């Protein structure tokens, strides 16, 4: 098999858009997103695609992580890696899913937040549900920021701000790849995860300021693994060591090789070209995996309702479409 999902989320309207109308309505029962592509005068033509999942603007991301995440988690659990992502133009939503906002006056604590998004749900929810099947675990996690070709690792602490570092092939895995100098932090209880994302949080701003047009611009990859050791009844144990990444794109409004790259990849892996490119930009090489590989995938789509973004969103839609082509056959490690 096995197909890889697929799933659509669509911002609310800003104070600033307060005063304009909708042309996206997305109608999450029958798992269809809808734009209306005519402007002013037509109003009937209208392009409607049908994903696995939809959400609207009405959707909190308490649901978001309870309709995609949740599953995932169950998943990676087991000893399946997994890979999530956020495509969509700027200002449609990738970052406030993946990492969600932080409220202001300490309204609430970090795993209360309803604000929070993916990443910070996922690790709280991590040791939860580790901790309560008993068994040994252990959790790392990494960080990294891919500009312009550049490798850059936010949770290193060196004043070496921007070293660039190197990836090899990895022999274990035929599609994946080591990154060498990479920090990766071993959480150890929930208190710690906070730490961590704030320290990772700073580390991107002084890297925005070390380059131009940062954020919308660049890719960041966030990596979790997982080993959980297990009993079989007859004395065998069982390690199982589960990966999950989930990384926010940049802007798909667009030194965009990474990007450019992936549209390609995702091409050759659809109409079934026989050399495919993962090569071609360090991004894809580290998602190799996950586009055709071992891994399971999910890929959120963001969108705006705004009738100013409508050739964004369409092209957002086509492209989210046509990947729910690749094929991919999950494994366990
Ligand atoms: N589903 C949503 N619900 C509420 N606010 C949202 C939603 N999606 C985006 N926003 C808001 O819109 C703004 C832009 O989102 P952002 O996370 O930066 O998107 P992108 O990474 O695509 O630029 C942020 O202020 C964020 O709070
Ligand atoms: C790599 C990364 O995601 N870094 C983060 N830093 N945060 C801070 C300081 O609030 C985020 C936005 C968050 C949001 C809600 C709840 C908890 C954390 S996520
Ligand atoms: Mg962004």
């Amino acid at each position: 098999g096995k197909n890889i999902q697929v799933v659509v989320r669509c911002r609310p309207f800003n104070l600033a858009e307060r005063s304009a109308h909708s042309i996206v309505e997305c109608d999450p029962v029958r798992k269809e997103v809808s734009v209306r592509t005519g402007g002013l005068a037509d109003k009937s033509s209208r392009k409607t695609y049908t994903f696995d999942m939809v959400f609207g603007a009405s959707t909190k991301q308490i649901d978001v992580y309870r309709s995609v995440v949740c599953p995932i988690l169950d998943e990676v659990i087991m000893g399946y890696n997994c890979t999530i992502f956020a495509y969509g133009q700027t200002g449609t939503g990738k970052t406030f899913t993946m990492e969600g906002e932080r409220s202001p006056n300490e309204e609430y604590t970090w795993e209360e937040d309803p604000l929070a998004g993916i990443i910070p749900r996922t690790l709280h929810q991590i040791f939860e549900k580790l901790t309560d099947n008993g068994t040994e675990f252990s959790v790392k996690v990494s960080l990294l920021e891919i500009y312009n070709e550049e490798l850059f690792d936010l949770l290193n602490p060196s004043s070496d701000v921007s070293e660039r570092l190197q990836m090899f092939d990895d022999p274990r895995n035929k599609r994946g790849v080591i990154i060498k100098g990479l920090e990766e932090i071993t959480v150890h209880n929930k208190d710690e995860v906070y730490q961590i994302l704030e320290k990772g949080a700073a580390k991107r701003t002084t890297a925005a300021t070390l380059m131009n047009a940062y954020s919308s611009r660049s890719h960041s990859v966030f990596s979790v693994t997982i080993h959980m050791k297990e009993t079989t009844i007859d004395g065998e144990e069982l390690v199982k060591i589960g990966k999950l990444n989930l990384v926010d794109l940049a802007g798909s409004e667009n030194i965009n090789q990474s990007l450019l790259t992936l549209g390609r990849v995702i091409t050759a892996l659809v109409e079934r070209t026989p050399h495919v490119p993962y090569r071609e930009s360090k991004l894809t090489r580290i998602l190799q995996d996950s586009l055709g590989g071992r891994t399971r995938t999910s890929i959120i789509a963001t969108i705006s309702p705004a009738s100013l973004n409508l050739e964004e969103t369409l092209s957002t839609l086509e492209y989210a479409h046509r990947a729910k082509n690749i094929l991919n056959k999950p494994e366990v490690n």
